[PDB]
């Protein structure tokens, strides 16, 4: 708890991350992936330059929140999706609009709840999308109820163990689990510098790709797809690197990407 | 001779060489006892108004799976060695070296198909390089951690896999390279379906669940770098290989497991911490 | 559940000869085999038309005889204790076992038709509201808490996963409860299992598992054996009879010929919930 | 250590109530019986040579729990090897060889007993076969998988489950055969009744539940093909020697013990998987 | 429910063993423990008077005391508002101190019916029966809902039960970040094996004494992180001697002193955190 | 390996260190305990008196472990993993008289060790070696005591008490000596995360260290907190001019309870 406050007086207190959200209604707290499309990027020297680069940066990350919801398996109408660390309600919106069921959120921000309820109700869905202060460890929500429940970039921030077995509890036999996250490389040997830096810079504590597998062994949750997304990734951390939203982060991810002691991937697995 | 099981296991492939893998192994020289994946060249191919291009289509499949397992063997130099439990004829094997011009070694439970791969592997000149074995996969004589990369192509079904693994484990060097293609029972359909048990009593085997492969990795310091479900591409090496005349008569019990998803071809490549 | 919903179908139907027939001189319909030795004198010469009327009767004893000698292994139960049969089939075991007992009885299949069926002559005895069947997965019991004296396998583990089930046996079971099961896993002392094992898999769509992952799966689940008696010798009499029977199914070959080199096994446990 | 020491003081010192049953054949025995008695051929009190009917009686059935324990061994040819973990004089291993013609190996903590079962063993002229040897049955000698089959005739109260099933396991053959007769006390009952503990105090051992039995077995490789409580055939034995001379003293916490179902006296053979 | 137990329970429903109630009187608090801290022999004059064994009495309390008191200072910050639980809390002696030390509830469970009316007949006289209550109840499945306990302990009352048992319900019951303390006699694993001298007072006590390691492991598999692991064995050594010149020597001295003099039986205490 | 070689360089590649190794003759290059002489200390020469306080505090730690090291004969060998310059390792052998073997990654820190080993004439007794802790040539239960003095951060815990476990004597010691966050916190605070970053380790929680013990044959004997008495060396530190500007980090981590200083001494079982 005393940390779980660290992240609660921490989140509920950036130019990088809502002026993105600016221009879809889209607000994000992740990272994103795919080509860098320098067709629409234009060249630097154009009179709406950086305006053009928020767009392909907020795209980048719209694509990762889409490609996410794409291992999320078969859902409809009448099925239930949990959010862990569901930030602003970027990724519960979309969830939404592609399979109109409901979508619960859960953040310790109290902030980020009642901005995501603010804009779902904007939106005319709050009936279905709702985010709410919780934590994602200790849920709500009953046995075996979730169709399907995520972590997108939320699980540095928990005991794997305790959280991938809450998932396990609220999920339906059967269902989909699925978590895009950055891992440090167990193939190296221990967190490098970087990772290290990374886990001081948001204060959160980054796990190996091996905890991840084993705690997910140790819950019933067998992966069905676990693929590695840094070189879909490195393009938007080295564009970012250029913008003026820099946060100062941009290196330790960057280098880390190159070296192999850090690594962004992706899981979906089922609850057996 | 291990066990009772290992003594039919191996006295199968000792005394079996059907024409739908040597006809095709002798396309090109490499022989292969595993599937294909990938799209099916149909224009090249005809119709069967043929058969001769069939297998070599068959075959280019079958070896296109042997390609892109070694593709996730990570770098791998000359100065390394590399370990294929269960190598049967050496298909794979000889591959593996004219891509890394490495060590090889093989090893099997037939005496048959090991000296036809050591036989095949001093034609290409290479025998000094490339060598398969009579042994037990669970119990080799690699020395811990001397081996660079090793993997298992639809190999696994036949024995325990914690031991198997617990084996790689063993000889693989710390930040070495394990990969697998095998066919597991979706354990998000329950249990095995009949398709997958017919299968089993065919090939005399014992398919495990997608569950076991994952737990038993875990289990044995290895953690999977890369998970992908190649039902999808290996479908259409089946349905093709149901119309021609090398068919054994288990196409169906694939197909129609493949179909209801109570069976599926998985890849996993995982690192051993 | 998609495996499960292929077990249902497969129950639903079935009605064969070699089950019924049997069950009819009794009202005790058994969906297992026996164990014992055989009878031939009220069998006698096969030139007979009675005949295979008194080899249907034999056989009936022995299944019936392997399901008694199961009840021996529940321990003390009186008419007060709960009862639980996972796989209950048409409820053959749980009569005798009332009748033997006095107490509740609550069986659990996949089949909606041999729970009813169940039901159905377990009203015809005047004990419907002590033994009762009903359609449910034997892994998500309704079963309160440690409110069982005793349950039991009765060949049908072979159609779920060993740690989810006795974990479930476990749960509902009273401490010092007593559980028992018979079934037929492959020896792992053979290896890996054998065609043989594989075809009788592949003909019942179950899994058989080996004599290591039910001791393991117990021992996981604070499941401490008290007996573990191979009974193989005792079942080999029963199938070369039915062999030569007209009811044969066609997988006799299978048992017996893996019993003959060992790669399969018929074993009884009885163990503690500790 | 510090424990096993002592434990080989007490060892190396000779109950009359063993020695003098053992005289009878030369077979020395040191554990107890199973079986019910002759009374007929036993006698009655009121005769002179009545007690030495009566040790003959009792040493009967103390060698009839050994003959019962060989039957577990499984098949076993004069070429395989057999170890006995905490040997005592070598009974067991004399009529271990006698009955299979092969190799015995003993290993016990006391020097005397080492000596006193060679000296016999030199006598039947089978010194060649049968060999007792002071050392640790926690840490044998014997290499790896070259045992046909070993086992534990009540010995195991002496040291850890987990550590003594995973020697066994270890110079174990694959497939091997392991058996141990041994008194627990039952999990059913809860905790150790206050007979158990006095049974520890008064052989300074450690008596350890029917779980740990299992659950150390399951935790090496070691699947239980057979399990039965022969508590009801040791009773006999037991209410026999309560009326006898030779009574040492613990007679009672035994009887009670089983009587209450606090204490069993059980049977264990094992696979090794 | 268990034959065990059955006993337990039946054998604390007689205790009346007068180096416990005696003791017990000088003061009003009465333990069912052992002591700690070198002995005041100064405090114990002229042994040839009526009043020595009257003064012995209280020396021997006053130890018995010192370590319940000193097991508290493991308990960690707690205040009124926080409840406690004590796995068998014999007569109560351990609660009332704790009660009066943090002024909180104080929740005590025992076999022995006996014990149970005791504790709060004496908790009645204290006027604070409505914070400190004693019940009859197996520790090992106790009426508690899950982490509203803010420190439980077992003050000498673990070696009636299995400790995977035990602590996976303190662990149940024990809130998050709660605190968790247990002053036990435990075999040496260093020794290898239980020795007679410990195989003793498993008979003498009915009971089943665990070596340090299960201890440690036990704990481990409960989320249980030890925070402090003391051996008082030097400490408690004192009190036995001293008790073994006593006429209230129950004959069981021995075993105690020789097991931690070969150190084949150790007196520690054991505080973690409900990680 | 590869992160092993990262650790290398940073140890191949501060005055903090060897200043204080200058005045005894004992390079350690772990931190201090104890309540500080503030009295004998001083309010010209402080600076050389400040920097023997410092080493003063850190040799008594050192000292403190060796204290759980159990009884140790001259025919007794220790283990020392991560030895860094061979300041334990000397107080050890003169303490005991006995075998002291070390074992570091950096080839620099192995050579100084054995160097300084020379001088005392112990070399034959007291030897450094490159080799990594989680991989070490001693045969099985051959090793009387060993121990991690502020060295366990760089490796994974189960892994490296393993070793322990495999080379020590059956009832061996196993004493370690540092730096935990406290699972009663949550999860690794900043601080601790800034600390991982400058020292480019990976700090392990006490639950972590308990259960890897527990899962290693290692029965904990002790388990002592020396936050209290690690904080004045650290407070002091802060005011000398040898500050390194992690300071804050360890003193803040220390306050709030998120991190925490601790000694542990297992017996191999
Ligand atoms: N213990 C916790 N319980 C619930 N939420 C948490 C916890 N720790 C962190 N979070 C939230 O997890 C979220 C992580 C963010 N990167 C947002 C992730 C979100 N999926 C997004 O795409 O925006 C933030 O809202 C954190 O406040
Ligand atoms: N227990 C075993 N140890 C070693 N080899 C085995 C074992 N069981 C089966 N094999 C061999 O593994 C191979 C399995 C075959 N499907 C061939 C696989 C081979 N990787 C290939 O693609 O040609 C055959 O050579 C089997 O004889
Ligand atoms: N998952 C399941 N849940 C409940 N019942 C099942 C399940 N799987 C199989 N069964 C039933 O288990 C029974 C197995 C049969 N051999 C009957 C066993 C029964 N004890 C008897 O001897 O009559 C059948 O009724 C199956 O339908
Ligand atoms: N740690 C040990 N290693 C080897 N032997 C031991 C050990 N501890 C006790 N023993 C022996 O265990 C034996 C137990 C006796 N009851 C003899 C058992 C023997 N199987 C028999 O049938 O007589 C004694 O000879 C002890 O010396
Ligand atoms: N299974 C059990 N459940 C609950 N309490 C038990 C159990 N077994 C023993 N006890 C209690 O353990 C206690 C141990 C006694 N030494 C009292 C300890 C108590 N902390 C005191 O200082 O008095 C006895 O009061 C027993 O009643
Ligand atoms: N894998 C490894 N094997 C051996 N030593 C290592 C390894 N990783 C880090 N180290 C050592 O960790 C040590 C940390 C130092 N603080 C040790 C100081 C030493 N305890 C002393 O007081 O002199 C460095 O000296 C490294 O040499
Ligand atoms: C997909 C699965 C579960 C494979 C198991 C391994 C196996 C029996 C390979 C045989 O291939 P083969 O090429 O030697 O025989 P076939 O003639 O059938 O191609
Ligand atoms: C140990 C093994 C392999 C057990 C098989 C369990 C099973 C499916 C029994 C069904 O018997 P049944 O009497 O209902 O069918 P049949 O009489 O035709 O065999
Ligand atoms: C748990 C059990 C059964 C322990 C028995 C230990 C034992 C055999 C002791 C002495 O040998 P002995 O039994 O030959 O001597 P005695 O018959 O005089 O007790
Ligand atoms: C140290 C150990 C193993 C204790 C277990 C036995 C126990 C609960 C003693 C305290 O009770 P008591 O104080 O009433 O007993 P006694 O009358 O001997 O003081
Ligand atoms: C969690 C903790 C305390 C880990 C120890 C990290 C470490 C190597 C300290 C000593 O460094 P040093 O002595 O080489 O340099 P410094 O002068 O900073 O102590
Ligand atoms: C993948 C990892 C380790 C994430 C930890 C940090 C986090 C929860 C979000 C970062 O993106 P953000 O949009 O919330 O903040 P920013 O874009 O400003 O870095
Ligand atoms: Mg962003
Ligand atoms: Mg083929
Ligand atoms: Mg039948
Ligand atoms: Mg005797
Ligand atoms: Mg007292
Ligand atoms: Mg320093």
């Amino acid at each position: 708890t005393p940390y779980q406050e660290d992240i609660a007086r921490y989140w509920n207190n950036r130019p990088v991350n809502l002026r993105l959200g600016d221009v879809d209604g889209l607000y994000h707290h992740h990272y994103g992936i795919g080509a860098v499309d320098h067709a629409a990027l234009g060249d630097p020297g154009d009179g709406g330059y950086e305006a053009r680069l928020i767009a392909e940066l907020h795209r980048l990350e719209s694509a990762q929140a889409e490609f996410l919801l794409d291992h999320l398996g078969p859902v409809g109408p009448g099925d239930t999706l949990v959010d862990a660390g569901c930030g602003r309600g970027g990724s519960m919106v979309m969830a939404h609009q592609r399979f109109g069921c409901k979508v619960e959120g859960v953040t310790l921000s109290a902030a980020q709840a009642e901005f995501g309820n603010r804009r779902a109700r904007e939106l005319g869905i709050d009936d279905h999308v709702r985010s709410r202060v919780c934590n994602m460890l200790d849920t709500p929500f009953e046995k075996g109820t979730v169709a399907a429940s995520w972590n997108n970039e939320s699980s540095m921030y928990v005991d794997l163990h305790d959280v991938f077995a809450e998932h396990s509890r609220f999920l339906r036999v059967g269902g989909r689990y699925v978590t895009v996250t950055g891992c440090w490389n167990p193939r190296y040997g221990q967190p490098s510098k970087w990772v290290s830096q990374i886990n001081a810079h948001f204060e959160c504590n980054i796990h190996s790709r091996r905890e991840y597998l084993r705690a997910m062994a140790d819950n019933r949750l067998v992966p069905q797809t676990v693929v590695d997304l840094t070189p879909e990734t490195l393009p938007y951390w080295e564009l970012r690197a250029t913008s003026s939203l820099v946060t100062g982060i941009e290196e330790a991810f960057i280098e880390s990407y190159r070296d192999g002691s850090f690594q962004y991937v992706l899981i979906a697995a089922d609850r057996v």
